[PDB]
């Protein structure tokens, strides 16, 4: 027989870049719940009902340290997920050194994440495959790169990256908006149906490690 595969591959931050991240997303929707022109749109933002402190609404959070998936295999039940660990890059780069770019934080009334950038040697390690859903059209490869912080309660594990190549596909019509207010690391803007991304100024560089998730 094969021996089975991880239920995904990816980058997994240091002790230190989960901490410096984990925080810094943190300082983030304090910064945003206390945010005028955010209490502005709860109503776009929940259903019924005062101010909320979103880091107790996005209560399911990251068990230990963060990642930035790559291709979720599911053991290999998952589609493509035979032919991605296959891949000579996959085995080339499983077990090294990387830097992700983060370029950006996001809020939906589902998900909390972090937009990642990846270089052209790290977007050799993602799956370019068949059967893109819906999302994946008109963004270059790569955009879905994402860190999950945070989602609602009962919100399944997919949407993180959904709800950034949704976003992002607004920026792409132009939708974005002008920006509403300049939060301490950057620019913020107010993209409607309760989204919102701010574009840090200084892009953060996180160290991580090419591997792959079972647990
Ligand atoms: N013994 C245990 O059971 C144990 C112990 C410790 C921790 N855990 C946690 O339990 C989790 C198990 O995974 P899960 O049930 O949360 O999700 P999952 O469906 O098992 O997938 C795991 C990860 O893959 C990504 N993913 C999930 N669905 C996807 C899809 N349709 N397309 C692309 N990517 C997808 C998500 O990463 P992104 O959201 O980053 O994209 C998610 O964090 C692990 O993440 C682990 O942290 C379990």
């Amino acid at each position: 027989e094969k021996d089975f595969l991880p239920l995904y591959f990816g980058w997994f931050l240091t002790k230190k870049s989960s901490e410096t991240l984990r925080k810094a997303g943190q300082v983030f929707l304090e910064e945003l719940g206390n945010h005028k022109a955010f209490k502005k749109e709860l109503r776009h933002f929940i259903s019924g009902d005062e101010k909320l402190e979103l880091v107790s609404y996005f209560g399911k959070r990251p068990p230990g340290v963060l990642s930035c998936t790559t291709k979720f295999c599911d053991y290999g039940k998952a589609a493509g997920a035979e032919e991605y660990a296959q891949q000579e890059v996959v085995k080339r780069s499983y077990g090294k050194a990387f830097k992700l770019s983060i370029s950006a934080l996001f809020v939906t009334p589902k998900t909390a994440g972090a937009q990642v950038v990846l270089t052209d040697q790290e977007l050799q390690l993602w799956p370019s495959d068949l059967d893109k859903p819906s999302a994946s059209e008109g963004l270059p490869p790569g955009s879905r790169a994402h860190v999950t912080l945070g989602c609602a309660a009962d919100v399944q594990p997919v949407q993180t990256g959904l709800d950034l190549l949704d976003i992002l596909q607004q920026v792409k019509g132009g939708s974005q908006g002008e920006a509403v207010g300049e939060l301490p690391r950057g620019k913020l803007y107010s993209l409607g149906k309760g989204r919102w991304m701010l574009s840090l100024t200084k892009k953060m560089e996180v160290k991580a490690i090419f591997t792959g998730y079972y647990g």
